[PDB]
């Protein structure tokens, strides 16, 4: 009852879907997506990575008749993240890791998604650049 | 020389692109993308959020002739993340925040993007569910 590890449900490749029985109830897979190598004449390997996960949580009560009176609520969420780029990606990733977490952390603390809008004081900061 | 804050270049709406002069020199445009309501008969507000980023860092020094001579390299990265879902999203996000960080943190520590492939020991864990 501490960690919430997920397990696959029939799959064997670079695109395997994972899910839990009663942990998160989520289900999805994550694979790499190499493409869009714009601006890259000089020899430079191309790296990328895509990960998507869905979260579903329907009402507890059972089903019934949906005609006169029926109330069967359900939750539906989806998260998609993709990152691609030349070899330099391995470097931008480390910086983007703490940057994508801070930029989104400050946007939720200053802005409000409940209205699909943000404030003019969107002061976002990045991890770093060098020492 | 501590924080790397970003600023807009020219915009005024829910979709504005920010960047820095020398800090990161990368363009980032955030915008709310509401869609795909899916199973959601019961009254439940719809929330979402999409964020796009574009990293660019070309080799130093000026340009020259690109025919019988050698050209300078250039780095190019891109990060796209989007999340949508009913009101439950507000709660799911909190959990997905630490989950998307650990799931991706363990995938990079166990797997290798350099080969666009991962290992069979992809033991990913989620934040939590309840107490």
């Amino acid at each position: 009852m501490a960690n919430k590890p997920m397990q696959p449900i029939t799959s064997t490749a670079n695109k395997i879907v994972w899910s839990d029985p009663t942990r998160l109830s989520t289900t999805f897979s994550a694979s790499l997506l190499r493409q869009r190598v714009k601006v890259g004449i000089a020899e430079l390997n191309n790296v990328s990575g895509q990960y998507v996960s869905v979260y579903k949580r329907p009402a507890p009560k059972p089903e019934g008749c949906a005609d006169a009176c029926v109330i069967m609520p359900n939750e539906n969420q989806s998260i998609r993240t993709v990152i691609s780029g030349s070899a330099e990606n391995l470097a931008t990733l480390k910086a983007e890791w703490e940057t994508h977490k801070r930029n989104v952390d400050t946007l939720f603390a200053s802005g409000n998604a409940g209205l699909g809008f943000l404030d003019p004081t969107a002061a976002i900061v990045s991890s770093d650049t060098t020492a």
